This record gives C-alpha cells, sequence and structure tokens, in this order.
C-alpha cells in the first residue's frame, strides 16, 4: 500500500483570467523501498512535480498524500515537520555552504528538527563515514571534488532519515566514474528500504530505476517496469 499518492495533481500559476497550466492532472503512487525515475524534457513540468513531491510547493488542485496525511490541510510549520519526517533532497548542484565543513553541512537539516549539536555531530560523522568520507569530515567544499561534494549532499539528505530521497539530475555535473558511484549509493539506499525518486532528461539514468514515469507536457504518457542487473 503506497507511501506517496497523487490524484489529479494539477498546477497552474495565476496570470489574470489566463493561468499557466504546468501539470495537467497527474495521478500516481510510489511505494517505500523502490527507485522510481521521472523522465522528460525541460518544459515537461517534471520540476514542479518534484517540488510538489518535496512539499516545497502546493498543488493548485488534486490530492497529495504522504504516509496517509493529505498535505493541503497543514500549516507551513506542520508541512515542514512532515517534509523533515520523510524527505531528503539532492540536486545537480551540491548546495553546500563554502565556509562550513562537510560534517557541518550534514548537520544543517537536523538543526530545525530541533536536535542539539552533540547528537547532531555524532550522526553527521556516522553518515559521512557511511559514505566513504570518514577522513573528510572537516574538509571545506572548495577542497572537495564534485563527486565527493555530492556524497556530502547525500549524507545531508539522510540527516533527518531521508526516508524518501528526491534526486534532481544528481549526475548532471559528474563524470562517468563519479556518476556510477552516486548511482550505486542510490541503489544501496533503495536496497536498505529507502525510496529514491530521480528526475532526469536522460533515459539511460532512468533505465536504472525499478519504474520509469515519463511526462511530456504536464501529463504522464508512459509507465515502465524494470528489474535489475545493477
Amino acid at each position: 500500500t503506497p507511501l506517496l499518492e497523487l490524484k489529479d495533481i494539477r498546477r497552474s500559476y495565476p496570470a489574470g483570467d489566463e493561468q499557466v497550466e504546468v501539470l495537467k492532472g497527474i495521478s500516481l503512487d510510489i511505494y517505500a523501498g523502490e527507485m522510481v525515475a521521472i523522465v522528460g524534457a525541460s518544459g515537461s513540468g517534471k520540476s514542479t512535480l518534484m517540488n510538489i513531491l518535496g512539499c516545497l510547493d502546493k498543488a493548485t488542485s488534486g490530492t497529495y498524500r504522504v504516509a496517509g496525511q493529505d498535505v493541503a490541510t497543514l500549516d507551513a510549520d506542520a508541512l515542514a515537520q512532515l517534509r523533515r519526517e520523510h524527505f531528503g533532497f539532492i540536486f545537480q548542484r551540491y548546495h553546500l555552504l563554502s565556509h562550513l565543513t562537510a560534517e557541518q553541512n550534514v548537520e544543517v537539516p537536523a538543526v530545525y528538527a530541533g536536535l542539539e549539536r552533540k547528537q547532531r555531530l555524532l550522526r553527521a560523522q556516522e553518515l559521512l563515514q557511511r559514505l566513504g568520507l570518514e577522513d573528510r569530515t572537516e574538509y571545506y567544499p572548495a577542497q572537495l571534488s564534485g563527486g565527493q561534494q555530492q556524497r556530502v549532499s547525500i549524507a545531508r539528505a539522510l540527516m533527518n532519515g531521508g526516508q524518501v530521497i528526491l534526486a534532481d539530475e544528481p549526475t548532471g555535473a559528474l563524470d562517468s566514474h563519479s556518476g556510477e558511484e552516486v548511482m550505486a549509493i542510490l541503489h544501496q539506499l533503495r536496497d536498505r528500504g529507502h525510496t529514491v525518486i530521480i528526475v532526469t532528461h536522460d533515459p539511460q539514468v532512468a533505465a536504472q530505476a525499478e519504474r520509469v514515469i515519463e511526462i511530456r507536457d504536464g501529463e504522464i504518457v508512459r509507465l515502465e517496469h524494470h528489474h535489475h542487473h545493477h
């Protein structure tokens, strides 16, 4: 029974009596413990769907339920708590603060789940070690490669649990070697029960998912299952 549920999710930005219709009725269910890919062109509306999935954006109409909870009914604070209960985020860019260490960057999400620095630190390190950065815990971003910075950003995504990992083109700025490393960590996390949603233009990255949703213009056009040789 599905951890995330969307029915008829629409999105339009107001513009006079005219509106800008980005997503035009997307119904879709995602389960715990799977890697899903959402693939489509720039313009497809795959970005908005990501932001909606992450609750960094409100659907204009439709019903988005996350672990049962319909999200439209919640205040900014309670939405924020839910988002922290369930979601982690990585992107093509790494979004690290240049004047914070790797360990420090990893702590950041936990700050606002209210846990104090001693517990926070201990978890950040465990998580950076888990990602093969035991000896990089006090390195600054400018001392690290893309590849490493993205592992830092993954460890940051696990900080509040990261039950659902939303990855936007997480290998877009990476060489073929760093890409595989990133993918293999994402398969590993999905192996350990995490859900991983990955958005890409590239159907080769998509092909690695267990299921592949394609959006053309605010609308799903194709769902595919894949079983794996990862």
